[PDB]
Parts: C-alpha cells; structure tokens; sequence
RNA sequence: CCUCUGGUGUACCGGUUGUGACGCCAGUCGCAUCGCCGGGUAGCUAUGUUCGGAAGGGAUAACCGCUGAAAGCAUCUAAGC
C-alpha cells in the first residue's frame, strides 16, 4: 500500500503516545484518540510516524492504510484544523447562532433549533453563509450533512442548503 | 353504565263488555289471550349516556449518510461512527 508505505510528519506541538491499543494525539486543539487494529503496528521514531503491518496479509496491508489515513488527519487537525462553510439560497432563509444552538428558518411553520455537539463551533458572517470550525474532520462533516438534510437542494431553482464547493444539477421544467 | 330520552314491566293503579256467584241493593270476586283498553315503580335494556385506540422510548426494512483504505483518485464498508 502506497499509502500505508508513506509516512506522516509531527510538525512542532504535537505529541502522540500510546498505552495498550489507544493512540493519543495532544496539540493546541485537543485530545484526539484513535483505537487500533490488531494486525497494525506503530514505528514513532524521530518526528516521523510509520504504520507497518503485523504481517504480509492484504488485510493487514488495508488496515494499515486506513490507520495512516486517520493518524494523519488527527494530526493535520489538532495543528491547523477543519472548517468547512455552508451556504443558503432562496428568498426567506436565514441563519443565527445564540452560542451553542443554530436557529434556522427555510420555509416552513416553525423555526428549527440544532444543538451544536461539543468541539464544533459555528460563525455567522451574514445570513445566508455559515461557518463551522473543528479539529475533527468527521464530527464536522456529520454536522454539516445534518445541515443539509434538513433541507436538501432541489434541482429546478437551486434552493436550499448546498456545500461551497458542490456542483448541483440542475434540469428544467418540460 | 341507567343520571337523562325511550322499550318492557302477566304479583302496581284505573276504565269497560259478556256471563256466574257471594241471600238481595250497594260493593266485590272467578272465567273469557294479562278478556279487552289507558298508564306505570324497581330490574333488565339501546335506539340513550360516558369513555378508548394518546404520548413516549429501543433495535431495524428499503433508502440517505460521515470519515476511510484495498485500488496515491473515487467509494455508505473492509476497521470505525
């Protein structure tokens, strides 16, 4: 696996330990832990990081892949971070946030309230855009999928919440 | 379930035909589908009255996902959520 293969950089802050199978991930952000399969092993010597499998198995070789893939994201966010924007379009929809909760009206009878789960953040520059700021890159993409599920674009006229950089299809009526 | 509206209510009250009897008048009783007719207490009852299928958790079906390699891309899945 070229991915397995290649190795991950600690920039400065970071520091990474391990007890038993529970990598540990400490910088600026926060904790971040990630649990391990049984045929991935860890090499952490200099700043440098190397997963190699336990054995030849292709399996294994996958599993150190995916391994490599999260570590890397755990320590690209605990440095830096994610954040990932939100858009809304149509005439009458608007966005607040009152700290931890988003307040929401798309066109229905009743506004919606969406708590926002511990270590994501939310910014308002204007109505119609949102920000949303985290270390971890799967709890904001779920947060973001919530979003827009709550109401998903439709193809005639583009309404709805959309992604900043998602192309929508759209059709035309007869 | 029987407070209300009604039905029934042959041991409750009354009107009335024929006949026989209580010595006779008066007053009563037997029999005639409870003789026939008009009402009707409790109980039972519907066509009457009241109530019920409310709300909330947990795991899922099709379906929609997040992150993610095998397969440097992509991908709801193989680890995980």
């Amino acid at each position: 696996s070229r991915v397995a293969k290649a190795p991950v950089t600690v920039p400065n802050g970071v520091t990474v330990t391990q007890n038993g199978r529970q990598v540990e991930v400490k910088g600026s952000k926060g904790t971040l832990s990630f649990n391990l399969h049984a045929l991935v092993e860890l090499k952490q010597e200099e700043g440098k990081l190397q997963l190699a499998p336990a054995k030849e198995s292709k399996d294994a070789w996958m599993q150190a892949g995916t391994a490599r893939a999260v570590l890397n994201n755990l320590v690209k966010g605990v440095s830096e971070g994610f954040e990932r924007k939100l858009q809304l379009v149509g005439v009458g929809y608007k966005a607040a946030v009152k700290g931890t909760v988003v307040n929401l009206n798309l066109g229905y009878s009743h506004p919606i309230d969406y708590a926002l789960p511990e270590g994501v953040t939310a910014e308002t520059p204007t109505a119609t855009e949102i920000i949303l700021k985290s270390a971890n890159k799967q709890l904001l993409g779920q947060v973001a999928a919530e979003i827009r599920a709550y109401r998903s674009p439709e193809p005639y006229k583009g309404k709805g919440v959309r992604y900043s950089d998602e192309v929508i299809l759209r059709k035309e009526a007869k």
